[PDB]
């Protein structure tokens, strides 16, 4: 079957290599001051894709044959549950593998060593219920809505110079989302024109299409018409082919028949007061001359997904044949217009009666960075939704890591012999996270770690690493916090990821269903 | 893999090399006695293109991997707002990079150095509000229209002998152009025939087509008809199919139907007084005989772009079916005729009542050099149009640069330590421009630097580098002046390109896929 | 990387190499002795073209990449002014480059050297607006029409034993083209039959074609018909299909319909008295039988180019459908006939009322030399038109070059020696020409230079190199003269063309790395 199997030394090594390669790259991402990375790939990759979110970059590609992709895939479930904020879940699992060099010296029973992973659940659950997290969002909430965790997610990201304002905007978007919808109908677009606000919140839906140069500039008391069938007429579903009437003179009636399609469209249209027509496909030329005289703005080949979303927004319609007008059609009427804001022209649909669907339009600084904002909304939508629902968070700035480390030292003394040596090694791993945060800051590491441990040991969960100061301070005053979900899941599956490879000392031979 | 990550000094170096290569080529370009350059290259290039405009050449070719294309791109946005006259903006940006080698010797914090750019605000503005330059350009004007900057723009260019006259012509074009209509409707064609004037200005629009050998030579009562649909008839979209017939005689009735189509065209046409017909497509043969007898000039397969601009000029038309004659067509009426010019035959539309759109025609001797005028005219339109709107200029020949240099010298050593080195690096950058101007003309650079600084220091703004003289002289009488917004923007444009790579906060980075 | 690597020493070399190769071929050509050269290429070239005139050979073919084709191109512009006689302008420019080797001795600044070209304008102004010319050429003028300069142009050419008579003929040709035309409508052909005249002057246009086996030999009071559309008829619009009949009687109309086409052509034709028909395309067989019996000669697939000249000649016509015979057709009638010239069979159109367009028929002895005459006509027409318009001339045979040389020697010592070496070199360029004129004569070159200079110095412009004498004599008696503006342009042109690549030190490169 072309099976690739490695015995003892080689099998273990591949996991070891996979964990180390990813650790160095992800470590710089963490913290208020993160580093943006630039990735270039060939083969269905347009240009360098720069992702600040570690989970997004791993999901996108499958670089090579060594085992690590499955470990990567699991993080998505975590994302649906919580996901982002800052990425640290992958890093802790990778360092577990490094003491394995020490482990070979033990020389014969790795399985006994394994009982530590179940023990790790003990280590992780001890962390659970231990440490005051937060009071939690009531619902909507006035000032606790943001200016907290989203900013922290952003801090590692470059756009933060104007971006932090954008993050603040996103919570407003999440609060409106809760009501009856689901987790759908959120649309964001960006504009090349520069502004300090760098974004506007629209009460309705954003679209970009035009009938033609002629027609009135704006419409009011608008009525919206949506048609399943195109305005094109002649073919039927089967030719109706070679007609041959009895000279040129009667061929004219068929041309006349076209006029009948034109007239029906205007007669029915005039009574309603129709201000806008939206059709998802091709549109017949004849009606276009007629729309301009009437003062009605139509949209040719409107995208179906936008239209379908639009329908809940406008009260909906039953789309059928030209009978479609009047009562079978329901149309919202606040205002439809093409406004000209800043430079590039677009059409704004707004004032929806339903209130169950909304759209956001962004403005940028004008450059390569502008395309960055596309990925940027998506990060914001996910961070806030979970933070309000979980109602639980933990202190950032490495505050969480030092507290747990003091507790885990005790755990090694907890077990009489073999368990103790293995359990202690897991505990020392946590120490590196605080050390790395301080080192990139531009401050002396030795002074930092000694003072750090003393504050955590005392019992203050709030106290943590302050990079700006270069010393230890109160994290809570800063307002930096990490989502509660990211911490419980990493601890539970960090052990599971390493568990499938390392515990296997020998291989049978399968692959079925 | 394939990341092209470039860390610390290597990243800085790529910016450095791009700047030095560009400056040497462009330096000879700005001056009364510029050289002129020809590029051979190969592949999709013909042979020795010669461009005197630095901005045009940088955009045309993107030769290599190092970053500079985006910096180059920004020059064009400047062109819309003024652009050229002479190209000097690119040179100043490059020189600021040379001091960076000195900076590694300092080896402290590159961010700290960045402070000089921000205080460059007090430099660009120092150039501003200091030294009155002219005062005029209120609108139209008799002799201030040219014999100024346009001559200077072309002074560098070889075509100066006969062409300086052409430059004079271009401002007349801008005067008609000016209004609240921004920039629209400008068309220029060079012709293969030589005259002393080497160009005549047409009051209307120039086109090149003919109905056929028959029909009268001159209409002089010119009325214009434009049709969206061809004169061709048969298929409609309801064929009547491929057609039988018992005998050849029956097919005769079909010909007769074609005849009716001819008659409708003439009956309506004579009443209007129709003198010329222009159709943007193929034209059916039958009407052609009709037009010839009537004394009406028609154009087959007329280009659409000419028509839309022409419509603005004539007063417009509404293009529909054969109902098109009379009132639905406005038809302007001064003079339409085909006029022989020197060598090649062309058709001229003239006498436009609206006044918004006009056309320029150039002739020339008949040279490789002659095609040069097409790109040159575009440059001519851009320099003069902004000259009137800005209403402000600066002294050329290095006068502006030496003055600014005197102010920056005080700033340098006065501030102690780390900031002084940064401030002074920018300051001596200005020194190179005086050296570069004198060196290319055949005079000793060393002597020139000493004498130049002493005159500027005294307080005479007008005095500057005179290449023909070999020393210093009064710049204003020479006729060399620089656009007002080129100087505030150039300092800012030079500043941002180098600054962005040195910002983002450290970033040692690495990244996989 | 791209563009061609030239600046400093290598760039100078390309100009240098182009000048030396061209000078040897052209040097032989100068003067009555002048040597004819044979050039061979077999694909797109009929036979070796001797091309005695230097200007004609350089323009026809651009053999290679080095710069020289553009320098060559200017000479035609000179030709438009006059630019012929015997070629000398190109040679003087080339020798300017020879002492450039001396210039590397200076080893540092070529620009000081450049001021010498300006000096040349001062030096060359003593050759134009100076000396004396001839003061004849009233325009038209019956006896001063030729036997002068055209013979001189031909003196170099070998054919001038019977050829000189041909040159005399050409002025009559220039006189007839006098008017509002320019240079158009002149056709020249040659024949293989020998006669003393070697040529004949005809009243009209010559075309080689024949109708067919049948048809009258000659027509008088001839009327000319030209048709855009061929005489082929049947399918038009809607073939009426391919027809199967029910019986013999119905098919009567098809055969008869063809007859109507025949009837229109004959009945309309008879009233006019039609003697000849010319069609630029294929012709239908039925009319062909008619033309023979009627007494009318028709031409199948007549060349369109021949037809267009003929139209000015006959007063023209409007070409369309069979409505064409009568007033819409203008016929000029003298005599149209097919005649025998010595051996070959040709058709002659003659007796043009307009007089604006004419054709020349050359016969000749039966020689390689005979094809030389075709070469001669293009040169003949250009020489005479300019001579009447300029009203000024200079003495040939090297008389012009030596006089100028005496003046330039003084100039070198006037300037400082470093400058002087560069100025003197332009001056000694003139000296080589006297040596060449004598060398082709077979007389001793050393003796000739000494005696030549002494007579020119004295002040006699008329005195020059008498090749036949072996010493020096009166050029005017010989009748050899050069037009006045050939000299004005050569002196300005020779200097700056070379100067543009020597003026500049560093140049044209884009951005390799």
């Amino acid at each position: 079957a072309g099976a690739d199997e490695e015995r003892a030394e080689t099998a273990r090594l591949s996991s070891f290599i996979g964990a180390i390669a990813i650790g160095d790259l992800v470590k710089s991402t963490l913290g208020p001051k993160g580093m943006d990375k630039i990735l270039l790939s060939s083969g269905r990759d347009a240009s360098l894709m720069v992702t600040n979110d570690g989970a997004t970059i791993l999901k996108n590609i499958g670089v090579d044959n060594p085992a690590a992709k499955v470990l990567v895939d699991m993080s998505r479930v975590q994302d649906d549950e919580v996901g982002d904020g800052t990425t640290s879940v992958t890093v802790l699992a990778a360092e577990l593998l490094r003491e394995a060099e020490s482990l070979i010296a033990k020389k014969i029973h790795p399985q006994t060593i394994i009982a530590g992973w179940r023990e790790a659940t003990k280590a992780a659950r001890q962390a659970l219920l231990n440490s005051a997290v937060d009071h939690g969002s009531d619902e909507v909430k006035f000032r606790q809505d943001l200016m907290n965790i989203a900013g922290t997610t952003l801090s590692s990201k470059l756009l933060t110079h104007h971006k932090d304002h954008f993050t603040k905007l996103a919570v407003e978007a999440v609060l409106r989302l809760k009501g009856s919808g689901n987790l759908e109908a959120i649309h964001v677009i960006k504009k090349l024109g520069g502004s300090l606000a760098d974004s506007y919140l629209d009460e309705g839906f954003l679209l970009d299409k035009k009938i033609g140069v002629n027609q009135p500039k704006r419409i009011e008391n608008a009525k919206i018409l949506i048609a399943n069938t195109g305005m094109d007429t002649d073919k039927i579903k089967i030719f109706g082919s070679r007609v041959r009437v009895d000279s040129t003179a009667k061929v004219a009636e068929i041309e006349h028949a076209e006029k009948e399609k034109m007239k029906e469209k205007v007669e029915r249209i005039l009574k309603h007061g129709i201000n806008c027509f939206i059709n998802r496909q091709l549109i017949y030329n004849y009606p276009e001359q007629l729309f301009g005289a009437a003062g009605v703005m139509a949209i040719e080949h409107a995208d179906f997904v936008g239209v379908e979303r639009l329908a809940l927004v406008t009260g909906g319609e039953i789309a059928s044949t030209f009978d479609h007008p009047e009562l079978v059609k329901l149309g919202s009427c606040k205002l439809i217009e093409e406004v000209m804001i800043g430079e590039d022209k677009l059409i704004h649909f707004s004032g929806v009666a339903l209130g169950e669907a909304c759209t956001i339009v962004l403005r940028g600084a004008t450059q390569q960075i502008l395309d960055e904002a596309e990925r940027s909304l998506h990060d914001a939508l996910c961070v806030l939704a979970q933070t309000v629902k979980d109602s639980r968070t933990v202190y950032g700035g490495g505050c969480s890591e030092m507290l747990m480390a003091h507790a885990v030292t005790q755990l090694a003394s907890r077990t009489p012999g073999k368990e103790a040596v293995a359990m202690e090694s897991y505990a020392k791993a946590l120490r590196m996270l605080p050390t790395i945060i301080a080192d990139n800051a531009g401050y002396d590491s030795a002074d930092l770690v000694a003072q750090l441990r003393a504050a955590h040991s005392e019992g203050k969960t709030t106290a943590g690493l302050d990079m700006k100061e270069g010393t230890i301070g109160d994290m809570s005053v800063l307002g930096i916090t990490e989502s509660f979900q990211v911490k419980r899941q990493v601890l539970l599956s960090a052990a599971e990821a390493a568990e499938v490879i390392l515990r296997v000392d020998n291989i049978i031979k399968a692959a079925p269903r």
